[PDB]
């Protein structure tokens, strides 16, 4: 659902700063990645893709090859409140923007393309959170 979305989201961002100099990703980019998530922030930029693998190899979620890590990615998803809930639409919408991108073998181009391709997914399908609500689990600390 949004809602457990906005948990892994908060979450998954938390390496941002970390990341961001290997990655080349400018604050100019993007500051925080709850923003991710705005109607209005355009996912497009290699550097993003860049850092999108390094902070999945924080966790372990990319495979041998750069795309997910279907069973890495399902524990993940289900160590949040009411993770079973998504994780396997999320498994399949990532798996299936991945397969329609699997001719650029550029690894950062690559993942920035799926990323937009599953936030327009996410959107259609249902499971995608507005900031506030991403904001709303990072105030709870
Ligand atoms: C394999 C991606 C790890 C993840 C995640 C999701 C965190 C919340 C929103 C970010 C979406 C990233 C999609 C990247 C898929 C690239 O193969
Ligand atoms: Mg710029
Ligand atoms: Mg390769």
């Amino acid at each position: 659902t949004a809602e457990v979305m906005s948990h892994v989201t908060a979450h998954f961002g938390k390496t941002l700063e970390e990341c961001r100099e290997e990655s080349g990703l400018s604050v100019d980019i993007l500051d925080e990645f709850k923003h991710f998530w705005s109607d209005d922030f355009d996912v497009v930029h290699r550097e993003l893709g860049c850092a999108i693998i390094c902070m999945s190899n924080k966790f372990s979620l990319m495979d041998d090859d750069v795309r997910m890590h279907h069973v890495n990615m399902d524990e993940y998803i289900k160590s949040f409140p009411n993770g079973q809930v998504l994780a396997e639409k999320m498994v399949k919408l990532i798996h299936n923007c991945e397969k329609q991108f699997d001719t650029e073998t550029d690894d950062c181009t690559r993942v920035v393309k799926v990323a937009a391709c599953f936030k327009e997914d996410s959107r259609k399908e249902g499971i995608a959170p507005e900031v506030a609500m991403v904001e709303a689990v990072i105030e709870k600390y």
